[PDB]
């Protein structure tokens, strides 16, 4: 039958940020004016049980017409310094078509706790993901995943947005 | 000259978990009595500024390191906690080449965070986070150097968050 399959991409916050510096670009300010990017710092990874495989920008996974592609992110720091949220994905017609983003809020997600980690605790946290459904294999040529980034201000304890960007993955359904 | 570098560990939860159960493997459920796991289900990530290359295999990564330089390890589940979730807790070994810290529990009054239903605006609340340190003592590869992670499933209530129990892989780690 119709599975769902995870895709995670681990994103370098800093090198995108600090690529944009240098290349006298400038960040996108508004969700719809996100900043095009490579897929140079974007690392994907699944846990399609189908099968799956791996170059940067890149992954291929093993899906069936009528699965569905669920999409996360995190920064390498896994959002505890820089941080991504994926709020939208467009295109990939015909192979893939995107849904809206799905917010998730568990009441009592598990946590860490000082000084040891464990014993773990529950808190809310709330978390983002975006479907898109398997239309037709093949390679989607125009699909993009769009995401919020944010870096950390001087008090450390705070997280403030950067800008918006967006990048155009190689995804191989097979 | 030194930097710290990030390693995101990617973890497939589900496949551990059911893997362990396919072979008969108890999980571990004492933070001591974490069960070694293969490096199978382990994806790794990098921001490593001198560049990095990863491994053909998982549970293998390349960085450029020089001694001196502290690698941060970092992970979560591949739907970022979402449903199965993954925290390291621990790093033990490495001798000679990496010598690990112990456990760093960040918290952020005011981390980033998605609302319903559109995920923008964002907001900002209470998150917390871990990470572990190892120093960079000698370029090669560490040998007999373990992550250790407490491993989280999503009860049918979709609310709420369980320990599952421990685990410790040993990553390929070349520092060169
Ligand atoms: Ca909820
Ligand atoms: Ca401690
Ligand atoms: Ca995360
Ligand atoms: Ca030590
Ligand atoms: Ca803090
Ligand atoms: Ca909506
Ligand atoms: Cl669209
Ligand atoms: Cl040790």
């Amino acid at each position: 039958s119709h599975i769902t399959i995870n895709v995670m991409t681990v994103i370098d916050v800093a090198a995108i940020i600090d690529e944009l510096k240098a290349q006298e670009k400038k960040l996108g300010q508004t969700p719809d004016t996100a900043t095009s990017i490579g897929h140079k710092y974007i690392y994907m990874s699944s846990d399609d049980p189908r099968g799956w495989s791996v170059d940067p920008g890149n992954i291929t996974l093993n899906a069936h017409v009528g699965d569905t592609l669920s999409f996360f992110c995190a920064s390498t720091s896994d959002n505890s310094e820089y941080a991504a949220f994926i709020y939208r994905l467009t295109g990939g017609d015909p192979h893939l078509d995107p849904s809206h983003v799905e917010v998730i809020k568990l009441q009592n997600a598990a946590q860490p706790t000082p000084s040891n980690g464990y014993p773990f605790t529950t808190a809310p946290v709330a978390f983002s993901s975006c479907d898109a459904k398997v239309a037709q294999q093949g390679q989607a040529k125009n699909f993009y995943v769009w995401a919020a980034l944010f870096t950390l201000d001087d008090s450390g304890e705070k997280q403030v947005l950067a800008g918006y960007v967006k990048w155009d993955p190689t995804v191989n359904v097979a």
